[PDB]
């Protein structure tokens, strides 16, 4: 050994750099390989392991971001501009990113966060993604990895092995893998390990507690906004299949075979194969998404529901959560009446047409019945009732019912469950009043924003985003996010019998039960028991 | 011309008596017939008109009650035993009976009453449906009808001319014929008839609001608590087929033929005839009976529906309402967990057997929509919600509902619509608590009772009744029951654009709209929908 920034580890030598936070400085070493680029050939295959390098590698600057698709909807704005790749995109970006407290701990817990984007666009190099603050304020070590998302992460073509399906989520695997195996040099202890994610990095945290070949790299987890069941998270094989093939087609290949049509793919540049993403999807719809992980056989041994109810997942303890609008920014991006600048108050004829399209797979007794169900007949024209039920809808098919069925179906087995509703509406918020508290917008609280004081929070705001990371680090070293007697309020456990959980926001906690149960309900037994028959 | 109490008629002259009411005296005119006993080989036929008598029929005593099964639930409690015939039965029934103003008046509003008790049973000769009070108060002449009820009144086999179906229909047509024929010689008006009507005699109204041969004979009408369309108020020729074949099969009679059926129903007592009516329901249920309307083609040409749509019916003015709560007495004699002397809260699995019976023709994705529109799944093991929600599950099926469907169709094609909300819970009421405003409580209050002061209401209740009663009154002299350039509160026309009613009760009127919609588009639109599917 050398130095505070020069971390040995079973892949070569790895150089970070000094980062300043909140006038103190920590250790931090970004773009760390732990693939193979997966290049030319290796597109839409199996992740191989790195190889181990001579020399030391320069870690003090983030790698590049995956290739996806890029919002553009609003250029210049911040709200949406946020999440778009800040770095060049390229192929070769299976790396990940280390923040490590100074002095370097030696047996410290680790967290590993897992981005969302709807496995078609994200990031771990973005800033309400940087680990800095969470690492400090908590010491903790924070690892970001990536994944292949797009295609090039999820193209399925099942049996064949060239693109088996699924290969984003083993890219995760694998940066897990290298977790339990290195983390211990940056003073990580790999007994305790909690994996975290929002959205369709929620569903893969799940995907993982699912699976087999992923359970045993992990300690804990944390589901935000998302969980493996979410109807956008995964599909059949032939589901895949026929997408694949219809990409194939939008790009002139051949499709006679396989071999024939993944050559062709992998013969195309990168942005051949975004730009026609978006035109293999069955259905006209909002909160869908074309390359999704597909139900295999191998990651997934069975079907999701049938896994979930024979209790064939890792138990181990878990801490999920909601926030209160999870659908506006959908709706905000692909519904006709909702614009970013006007209170986007909805005709009943744009109604209609929004529940179409949040309900994709509904024959017309569907949108019969989940309109019934969302509109106060007593008041059918009011165009804030409209808006706000079209909201609701999104996020209770697509986020908030998921998840609780998956909470329900997992706390039968398992050994802890700590369930959030996040519903603070952040003072600086640039997006209009009427998406509310958006989906991806408790990120920033989790991720610690609110202690730099020029992002401009609230000193109440400031201690929201310091209780959840003390509420986050506290679980992800324990298995329960409450610190041992302590005068704090106490977040209780979630229970099959009494279902409690807590609102998260400025104001005292306030513990609640069964969380949009009668909506759920509706979502969860009643609409697919009625898809079913008819 | 003798005196005050003699009236000659086209059928023959017809002595009254002088009845007391209220400090005052009034004439009355009991037991005339309007057709001749419906006997021997006339059962189950038409009405024939009665044959005008010599001499002078007593018309001093009610006449006998139609045959008819009896309540002997609770014996001697007078809240059941106030519903039975406190005449002797009798198949020789087919009377009217006539209150009149002293001095007699020369061309005065007539109010002709229509009992309910479901087609199966009912008097007009019970305390509550006494005029003396309504005629005395308001100076109209009210007529109360009869009507065989029963396989006596409602046997169908269609085809034949013996027992064709719809006969009680007829026999309170032919009272109509009497009275457009005869009541001026009593001081009524035969252009001002108003026909009103409880229950099935609130649907009955309407049913003569529908059919051809029915509309010339009264001026305007009142529905309490009953439309045409109600589930239980009628039934296809093939159902009222298999329901008197059934009955015949009960009884051990030839059903080669209509003719060898209905020889051998004729040859029968009338108690063997009751005591098997209940057994040829089709369903366990409850709010269904056996033997009612039949939808025949002459005395409604058409299906109901497509009648109101296609505006075929009489185009007068209306005025109808719904009680508070509807469904309870139906439970307390039909549904498991439900006991006069009880509170009567409902385990969950009574809830599931209570849904079940009320609504007999659903399948089980039925039965799921029904219970998740009633069930509060914050609190499922609220015993007084699972009461109170099949409580209004019954009343909105069975009763407000289909009045709700019935006046929206109306009111497209008609001259005016008045709407009530009837929920005043009587001082006195004998029968429980949780039953709350019960079918058939607002009678009495139509009826005058409360101005009786041994029966002991309150003095508010007194002014309940005769506002109403003055409502009823004025509505049957004018097609609106407000009084021209009047200090009072007005109850507003019902029109399609806003829907108004008003509630009935003590408290200063107050207008609402849109009478139970939510629960109604359920009921009147998507349960359909869905049964009709699946
Ligand atoms: O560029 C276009 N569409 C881009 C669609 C990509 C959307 C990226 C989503 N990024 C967000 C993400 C999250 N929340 C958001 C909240 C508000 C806005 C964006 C959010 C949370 C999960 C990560 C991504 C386009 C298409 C057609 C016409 N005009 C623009
Ligand atoms: O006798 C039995 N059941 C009789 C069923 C007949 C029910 C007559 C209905 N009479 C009522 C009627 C109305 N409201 C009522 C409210 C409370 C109670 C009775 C009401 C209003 C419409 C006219 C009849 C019986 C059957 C089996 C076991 N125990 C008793
Ligand atoms: C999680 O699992 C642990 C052990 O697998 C549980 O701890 C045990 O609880 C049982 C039942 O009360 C006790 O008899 C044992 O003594 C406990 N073992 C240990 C080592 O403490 C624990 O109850 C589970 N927790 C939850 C929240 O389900
Ligand atoms: C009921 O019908 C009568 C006539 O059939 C309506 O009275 C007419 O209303 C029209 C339209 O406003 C006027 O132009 C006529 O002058 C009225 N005729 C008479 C004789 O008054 C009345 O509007 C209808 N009422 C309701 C409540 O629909
Ligand atoms: C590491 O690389 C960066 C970015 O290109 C550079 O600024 C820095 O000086 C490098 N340091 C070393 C030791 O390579
Ligand atoms: C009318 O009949 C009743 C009842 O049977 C009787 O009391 C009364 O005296 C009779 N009067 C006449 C005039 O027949």
């Amino acid at each position: 050994d050398h130095s505070e920034l020069l971390v040995n580890t079973k892949s070569g030598k790895v150089m970070g750099t000094r980062v300043p936070v909140l006038s103190s400085h920590i250790s931090a070493f970004l773009g760390i390989p732990f693939a193979e680029p997966p290049v030319g050939n290796m597109r839409f295959r199996r992740p191989e392991p790195k190889k181990p390098w001579s020399g030391v590698w320069n870690a003090s600057t983030y790698p590049n971001n995956c290739q996806q698709y890029v919002d553009e909807q609003f250029p210049g704005f911040s709200g949406s501009e946020m999440w778009n790749p800040n770095r060049e995109m390229s192929e070769d970006c299976l790396y990940l990113n280390i923040w490590v407290p100074s002095p370097r701990p030696k047996s410290t817990t680790v967290m590993v966060w897992i981005y969302g984007g709807g496995f078609y666009s994200g990031s771990s190099t973005l800033d309400v993604y940087n680990g800095k603050y969470l690492a400090y304020t908590e010491e903790v070590v924070l690892v970001s990895l990536s994944y292949r998302v797009g295609a090039f992460g999820f193209l399925a073509l099942h049996g064949s092995q060239e693109a088996p399906g699924n290969v984003g989520l083993l890219d995760q695997r694998m940066a897990l893998q290298w977790v339990h195996d290195n983390i211990q040099f940056f003073g990580g202890d790999p007994k305790t390990v909690t994996i975290f994610g929002e959205s369709a990095g929620g569903a893969s945290v799940g995907m993982h507690i699912l699976s087999p070949g992923s359970r045993d790299l992990f300690r804990r987890a944390i589901l935000q906004s998302g969980s493996p069941n979410c109807p956008w998270a995964s599909v059949s094989v032939a589901e895949g299949r026929r997408r694949a093939v219809e990409l194939g087609r939008n790009l002139n290949c051949n499709l006679n075979s396989d071999e024939e049509l993944i050559h062709c793919l992998r013969e195309k540049k990168p942005q051949e194969l975004i730009d026609v993403e978006w035109n293999v999807l069955p259905f006209d719809s909002i909160f869908r998404f074309s390359f999704v992980p597909v139900i295999d056989g191998e990651f997934f041994p069975t079907s999701l529901e049938s896994m979930l109810n024979s209790g064939n997942f890792k138990k181990t303890q878990i801490l999920l959560g909601v926030n209160k609008d999870e659908g506006s920014f959908f709706l905000l991006y692909g519904a006709p009446g909702f614009s970013k600048d006007s209170e986007s108050k909805i005709s009943r004829e744009d109604f209609m047409s929004g529940v179409k399209l949040s309900v994709p797979h509904a024959n017309d007794l569907g949108l019969d019945a989940v309109t019934l169900q969302y509109t106060d007949w007593m008041d059918d024209n009011n165009g804030i009732k409209n808006r706000d039920g079209l909201d609701d809808i999104v996020g209770d098919h697509n986020v908030i019912c998921p998840l609780m069925h998956f909470v329900n179906k997992y706390t039968k087995f398992g050994n802890g469950t700590y369930l959030y509703f996040f519903n603070h509406r952040a003072s600086n918020l640039v997006w209009p009043e009427w998406m509310g508290v958006i989906h991806g917008y408790e990120i920033e609280f989790v991720f610690g924003l609110p202690l730099v004081k020029e992002l401009n929070y609230t000193a109440e705001e400031e201690a929201l985003s310091r209780r959840i990371m003390h509420y986050w680090a506290t679980f992800a070293k324990t298995g329960n996010p409450n610190e041992p007697h302590s005068q704090e309020s106490k977040w209780p456990l979630f229970t099959t019998k009494e279902q409690k959980f807590i609102d998260l926001n400025t104001e005292p906690m306030k513990v609640h039960q069964r969380l949009r149960v009668q909506m759920c309900v509706f979502w969860n037994q009643f609409l697919p028991k009625l898809l079913n028959a008819t």
